[PDB]
């Protein structure tokens, strides 16, 4: 388990971290942590590492490409003082493209967006003991399907940050690509985006894996 | 024009014929059509046939299949004694095997599909001037795409019955189709089957074209 | 189609134009477009224009005169940089006149009117690519009701306003007058101002036809 | 003063009298009588007559014609053993020939309106002590208007049924029309139906002035 | 009657004047007016003076003493420019001296009062046509009744400022006196103090009798 | 403490004794038993007799009449099984006397009130350990204020038939009569029947009086 | 994994279970199912085992004891068809004893406990493929409260009839004892019941490790 | 009793005293007190002391710790310029080392509690009349449940500070505990700290014994 006793770790994001979480403060009361991955999280965190003492605080904020996590950066991450930091963003900024492709304003193209992530990486990384980049997804088994397409682009920059600059690495679209051998996206969520519980187990489970959570303890 | 004066037009289906329409009646006003297509293209042929003097009822429920349909049939169609009456069923038929792929009683295969709507149009037929046959859509241009190929199938069968009953025949996958070659699904519906105000247009459009609707009457 | 591709089409007006649409912004999700013959314009160019790649603002706002609209002209027409402004004004500055006679501060007089619109486009022209008038409309036929003479005056300087400023011109009056033709103006709008979907498709047509659409493109 | 003491004065009609009065029972309270004339009236005598002890009951239904009394009459009407019943019907009777043209079966023509009203005018008469016959009315000065034409038509026959079953008579579309003189019919109701507080004020005028209400007590 | 065409007539006072009215205007719509006395003499001057075009205002706050109307006398009488105000108060400056007989700063007593409304009626006299002062009321027959016996005074106050000052006058406590030799209180108020319609009848016929309504005009 | 261990205690009445107790069965929680008097007594007993086990059921019902009583009384009491049946009631029979004095059928008079809770009584007696008779009251100083006399009279009634079966009794009336000497009505309630948490306590310690509570347990 | 593919697993319960299930159905969705530890266990096995096709029902209840499971078996157990059932009752049959020790017809005690839900599994057994029985549990450390030393005698009750009826067993008490080594209960649930997003990990873990699930598949 | 008339006795704590008050003013209208302890000591005061005169004010705040009250203890205590304080708190301060024991900032502890609370009552003390001193309390048998036993020690550092200090002293933890020799404590608050009106009446009775209410004056 990376994550150390007393330690804080902060999650940021788009929907998918959000989930209803409690604006500002995003702690504690999982109510407060939403309903989703990060409270499912928490809560293995919490059935098997009771006495770990985490404090695990959720900044996901619907609707947030990159260049609105840099916007709120300073307020919702730096000021926090986190030790770790897990960040999963890109569908919005991918999306955008696909559902206003007229909107351009809203939409974050590649370039734009690696530079961006670099850059919250570079900022935050003589601040934190550690970082978490999750890739964002498309629930979508195709390949060649434009957005698909587009997502794994995206994800592959979201790999090569977290090589060059030694964070922690999750990748999202991997973790459905298994599950989409079987089910068809609808399953799993019927706008490609936001999925069910089952979604959120994937994410949760890929998160926990990749910070070295067991199961059952060998320890 | 295919509807004449005095004639009374009833549209079934599912929720992209419902929009909201008032239940039990799905007539009476403003607001009784629904949201959607239904009430686009009642508008529509008042504002260009207003001497027409149809009746139009809204009989769509929201989640129907055509097993759903088959129960409702006698007190929704045939006791209203329409003149026309306009069918567009098979998404859930359909849907159902890719979003709740264990839950077998809720899909409607396709044996069981042809054979009642086949066997409702034949019941339908002699007791009415007219019947409209519009096919399911699923706003996809991958033709490979396993739902879209499922429902192109279905689609077929509702063609082939039109053209073996003689009915009015609408192809709506066809209209979906050529704005697909522009426009990526997620801009007109993200889950691919409830669209916006444009999607609710091409289906009006495409019944208005079918049905002799001319947009500045020639005469 | 007088509208180019990439083009900004922003619309304003009262509630006939609002029609519950988001505010401030009015744009894009059609939710944000409102329910009304703005939201249907914007479907049909989808629908039939897709590749256009128009954008669309809806910057209506219930209980307006002209001259609310000269108070927020800056923030909500010019800030937004359109390529193309249409403007359907009038409708409550000559209601208050009948609705609420001695209220006067609520009333604008036909020469404040004329002058004042005169004004808007005056303002607007040398920015634009072009603009569109809309006649302000009464559902009304018969021509000496009080409130019906009166607006017609009102349509009429309208009218001499876009042959003077060589804007488009669209003649709402004309439009609602053929279809009561034959309809009782209940049959449209029980207070013979906000219509049914009926009557926010004749003025989407109406609209329509003055930009140059084709129902069925030969292009 | 017509009604005397102890008597239970029953109102019957359609929203006019309903104004969101109680349901089923419409009697009982600060409130159950609703907003309109029929609270104006029982406000009235009680603030002018106190004495009397009147029971006053409003059966007013909004939607309905005298179609729907005659379904509701027994129930209503001959269960409440009221001695006085007031009937304000005629204004749905007409306004659905108007408003809803081609739905043939809401509306009520002169030939079931005639017959329906006189039948339960003559079957009430003989057990009760008394009937107020009130015209329906539109809030429409022009006499050549079809609504307005149509409905003076209907108020002949109240007029002329009350004349030959010796009851009491409102004529409240004379009562508006002397209003109408000065104000168009927007300043009292938008539909021309539902009246302002001034509109049920007028009402409540002509029915007291009918059974011999004085403002001023002149013993 | 004493207000003339083109007039501003302004109420003034505590919940039995403001009756849920539009805050803050007060004006115009009835809506605007509330559901009491102010709406229904509004109602009845519309009803039988429609040409007199009068613009009635409504600034009762509920819970207000005399203190409170000092306190906003400025804003809500003064800039509005009357030509006639009305003045309701004193219910609560006794209210409160029985119901919350030990929060003492809540009282207003009677030489505060009867200063306080005197300043009110001469700061307002030169700049309006016209003032009429009602009295509070006690919906309570006993005159021993402590409460009734302390409103008297009050009343006794009012009718005195109304002769010094030559204003209009309404002995609202006299018009309930004579209902109540018939209605024991409750039958009007169980509060003895907010009453149903026939209350506000009674208020609104005792103001309209001062300002020479007549009921059927001979002019 | 008349009330012994493992007894189940039924509280019967009009809104005083209901407080919004949860329907249909008054008993089982942190707030069946409603928010006044039942709840009072019910709190304290446990706060200083934990040790007695006592079941208390709510089956007070706003509005109520003995006359409503006698309706339910079968399913109400009697099916509860109760040990101890404590009823208040008198306050609506008399009340709408009062407040709807020409709704003659809604009156419970002095014999119609005698004969049915006499009954009541008597038949409930052998089959229960206990019954307490609590007055009706009106919270009014003055004897001879009209209502305050009647309810007197049926409090009279009510102890009569306490004596007469030998059941205990709670007078109501003077306990509120006591606080009177120092307060004025509206003080404990506006409308002289549904009083503050003081009334409640005021009916709850009369109460437990005549069960022989003792505040500290001598013991 | 012990349950197979195209198997229907079937869990049945109080409040724990239900967690805001779908009623009647508890089946068909993106949240049918709940928010507890019955929508974790189902999003885990889709993670991790996509492949099983199972179909999974909730038919938990709030408040239920096992006399409450066994009136609704027939129609919510045994008509689902299930292959799998999966029960967690006693939770109530318990803590009414002991927040209600007064209400004894409210109390399940271990005789009715042993009798009813022995009963249920001996009837339900032939008629599936297997049953898996989850113990109840109270969140508290100390095996001497109480409540807690009650709810572990219920829980050998359970152990000893799936011991003997070879039904699997999942040991919930064990499963919150090992956290509670370190968590006071307040820390997972205020009432020592109804836990957080961790209680309910806590449970889908337990339920499971007896199935078989693995967290990252061997093969 | 030590509480005379005229004087204000003001009320402050977390959320046992705050109860639902009315915020900020918290005074008089019961409903402004809440629906707790507070409120029923007034009612219980007014009840039998009507003529004393007592204004009392809540101040509760749900949630607060001591940290909190000295925080707000200028505007919410001082500037009330109270005659009477009433301080209960260390709930939430002990709490929360239990419920949310990684969020270390939200903790209390006993040397900072103690300093705390001292310096409220030395700031206080030269400025009131008097000060009532009411330990916290948790509803838990088990003097060694951890948390019960912290509470203990709260609750004696309480004690100290009110004999030090020569103020009034309520052991609101001794109160409970005698019940809690019978009930277990569910049975008055499953959260062990949120209790039913009986736990409300065990404030409140502990209160007035120890301001020298008589239940029964003898005076
Ligand atoms: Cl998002
Ligand atoms: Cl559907
Ligand atoms: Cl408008
Ligand atoms: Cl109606
Ligand atoms: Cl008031
Ligand atoms: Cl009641
Ligand atoms: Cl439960
Ligand atoms: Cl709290």
């Amino acid at each position: 388990m990376k994550i150390g006793s007393g330690e804080k770790l902060l999650f940021i994001g788009d929907s998918i971290t959000d989930c209803g979480r409690a604006r500002p403060e995003g702690e504690g009361s999982f109510g407060a942590l939403g309903t989703g991955y990060v409270a499912y999280v928490v809560g293995l965190l919490q059935a098997v590492y009771p006495e770990l003492g985490i404090r695990v605080v959720n900044k996901g904020i619907s609707g947030n490409t990159v260049r609105d996590l840099k916007a709120r950066w300073e307020e919702d991450v730096i000021a926090q003082k986190p030790d770790w930091v897990s960040i999963m963003i890109g569908i919005n900024d991918v999306w955008r493209q696909y559902d206003l492709p007229f909107m351009k304003e809203k939409h974050v193209y590649l370039d734009e967006y690696e530079a961006t992530l670099r850059s919250l990486v570079l900022e935050t990384k003589p601040l934190v003991k550690g970082i978490i980049l999750m890739t964002p997804f498309y629930i979508e088994g195709n390949e060649q399907d434009p957005m698909r397409r587009t997502m794994d682009q995206y994800g592959r920059v979201v790999k090569q940050i977290a090589e060059e600059t030694n964070s922690l690495f999750v990748d999202t679209q991997a973790a459905f690509n298994e599950v989409l051998k079987t089910l068809y996206p609808a399953a799993l969520a019927w706008d490609r985006v936001h999925p069910s519980v089952a979604g959120h187990m994937i994410l949760a489970r890929a998160f926990l894996r990749e910070i070295g959570f067991e199961w059952v303890r060998s320890r």
